[PDB]
C-alpha cells in the first residue's frame, strides 16, 4: 500500500530536519482551542490574543508604554517562523505539493498568547503539484502567507513591509540551511527569483523583493526586526543594526 500524502510529508521530514515535527502535526485532530486564520483573525479574537502576547512580553514592566509595532513583528516571527520551515521542505523536496490554503491549518496558541502548533488537514494541491520550485514558493507566498499579513495589517498597529522583511529574511536563512539538501540550482534559482524580482511570474508585486540585500556578497536582511525594542527581548545576532 502507497503513503498518504501525510504519512509521505511527515515521513521526509523526519529523514531530513526531525526537529520541526515538534510544532506540527500531519492529518492529526486538532485541539479545540485552535484556530484557522479565519477564526484568530477576527479582530475581537486577535486583539485578545495580542493582549495577552502583550502582557506576557510586558509582565515585569507594567509601567513602560508599550509599542504594537515591535510586539505584533514578534508575534508574527513567532506564526510564520513555525509555519513556513517545514513547508519549505515539504514542497522543495516532495513529487506531490501539500495546499496551504490557511483554512487546512489549525493553528494552537500558548498559554502566552503566540502560536505553539499547527494541525493540518493534509491534502494535496493538485494544482500545484506540476509547478516548479519557484511557483510553489509564490503559491507558499500568494495562498499561506498574504492572508497572514493582511490580518495584522488590519489591525491598523504595524506595516506589512516589516513583516514581509522578516518573512524574507527567514526563508533565506532556511534555504541556506537547506542547501545542501536542495542543490545549487535550485537555491540560486529560488533566491534571485524571490528577492531580487521586482514581480511575481503572475505579475503582481513580490512582497520579498528586497527583504535581504547583498553586502560583501552575502545575502543579510535589509530591515530589522525590532525585536530589541521590547523588554526583556535581545536582538538578533544578525540585526542591522
Ligand atoms: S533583526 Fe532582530 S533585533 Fe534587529
Amino acid at each position: 500500500q502507497d503513503p498518504t500524502l501525510a504519512q509521505a510529508v511527515r515521513a521526509t521530514i523526519a529523514k531530513h530536519r526531525e526537529h520541526l515535527l515538534e510544532f506540527i502535526r500531519l492529518d492529526e485532530p486538532a485541539p479545540l482551542n485552535a484556530m484557522t486564520l479565519a477564526q484568530w483573525s477576527s479582530p475581537n479574537v486577535l486583539s485578545s490574543l495580542l493582549a495577552v502576547y502583550s502582557d506576557h512580553i510586558y509582565r515585569n514592566q507594567p509601567m513602560m508604554i508599550r509599542e504594537n509595532k515591535p510586539l505584533i513583528s514578534l508575534w508574527a516571527q513567532w506564526y510564520i517562523g513555525l509555519m513556513v520551515p517545514p513547508l519549505m521542505l515539504a514542497l522543495l523536496t516532495q513529487e506531490k505539493a501539500l495546499d496551504v490554503s490557511p483554512e487546512h491549518f489549525h493553528a494552537e496558541f500558548h498559554e502566552t498568547g503566540r502560536v505553539a502548533c499547527f494541525w493540518v488537514d493534509v491534502s494535496e494541491d493538485k494544482n500545484a503539484t506540476p509547478h516548479s520550485p519557484q511557483h510553489r514558493m509564490e503559491t507558499l507566498i500568494s495562498q499561506a502567507l498574504v492572508p497572514v499579513v493582511q490580518a495584522l495589517e488590519a489591525t491598523g498597529e504595524i506595516n506589512g513591509k516589516l513583516i514581509w522583511s522578516n518573512t524574507g529574511y527567514l526563508i533565506n536563512w532556511y534555504l541556506t540551511e537547506m542547501k545542501q539538501l536542495l542543490g545549487e540550482a535550485t537555491v540560486e534559482s529560488l533566491r534571485h527569483a524571490l528577492f531580487f524580482e521586482k514581480t511575481l511570474t503572475n505579475g503582481e508585486d513580490n512582497p520579498l523583493w528586497r527583504t535581504v540585500v547583498l553586502r560583501d556578497g552575502l545575502l543579510v536582511r535589509r530591515t530589522c526586526c525590532q525585536r530589541y525594542r521590547l523588554p526583556d527581548v535581545q536582538q538578533c545576532g544578525d540585526c542591522t543594526l
